[PDB]
């Protein structure tokens, strides 16, 4: 179609929105239930049924309900992200994922929608090791093989996110198939630092099952898509 993400995200595209209300971030670190390898990548998974843990503000027209979260990477430390900042990609990408609570009944149905979901983006860059993050990379051993679970103890995705909140909107689609333009995508123009060693544990996984023969997981991003004549607004100047 003409709404489909990832893009490359450059200045000379970029309009600033002063009316883009504040986007407020609330999540109930409780509702984190398990780390699982979905055969793609890694997802960590929450209990929708709260609704006070999710996002509003921004360019949302209502309260967004959290999900999800996972992440994409590369073979190497020089590529992995699936957006670009005027060509330059990341080692890797953090999308959290949220749904329209007041449009649609459930998740599901949200995430083929027309306004179903909303996703934060933010990049991952080498630098200083990630406290929060260990947490995650602490249990990627039980989850190698495609299809496996952990349980999670309670985890704030906010703790995931940069001090500073500019960003950049922009309609478009899901990554992965059904590829369904039904997201609202926010992406953080500050990058957070995370050790390559932490990063390295995210290449032990893999897209093949037990018993298949190993089938690294590395390079689960998708390529860029053409802007179009979308709107690309930044919620900074
Ligand atoms: C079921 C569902 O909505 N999953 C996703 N597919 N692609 C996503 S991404 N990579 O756009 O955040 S989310
Ligand atoms: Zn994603």
């Amino acid at each position: 179609g003409t709404r489909q993400s990832p893009i490359n995200i450059q200045w000379k595209d970029s309009v600033y929105d002063p009316q883009l209300a504040p986007l407020r971030v609330s999540y109930d670190a409780a509702s984190c239930r398990y780390l699982w390898n979905t055969g793609y990548f890694f997802q960590v998974e929450f209990d929708d049924s709260c609704e006070d843990s999710g996002i509003s503000g921004g360019p949302l027209g209502n309260h967004y309900r959290l999900k999800q979260f996972h992440f994409h990477w590369g073979a190497t430390d020089e590529w992995g992200s699936e957006h670009a900042v005027d060509g330059h990609t990341y080692p890797a990408e953090l999308h959290l994922v949220h749904w329209n609570s007041t449009k649609y009944e459930n998740y599901k149905k949200a995430s083929v929608g027309e306004n179903g979901l909303a996703v934060i983006g933010v990049f991952l860059k080498l630098g200083a090791h990630h406290q929060a993050l260990q947490k995650l990379v602490d249990v990627l051993p039980e989850v190698r093989h495609k299809d496996t679970q952990v349980a999670m103890g309670p985890f704030d995705p906010s703790c995931l996110m940069p001090a500073c909140r500019d960003y950049w909107t922009y309609p478009g689609s899901l990554t992965t198939p059904p590829l369904a333009e039904s997201v609202t995508w926010i992406v953080q123009k500050t990058p957070v630092e995370v050790s390559p060693s932490q990063l390295s544990m995210f290449r032990t996984l893999l897209f093949s099952g037990r018993g298949e023969e190993e089938d690294v997981m590395v390079n689960n991003y998708r390529p860029l898509q053409p802007l179009r004549d979308r709107k690309l607004r930044s919620s900074f100047r």
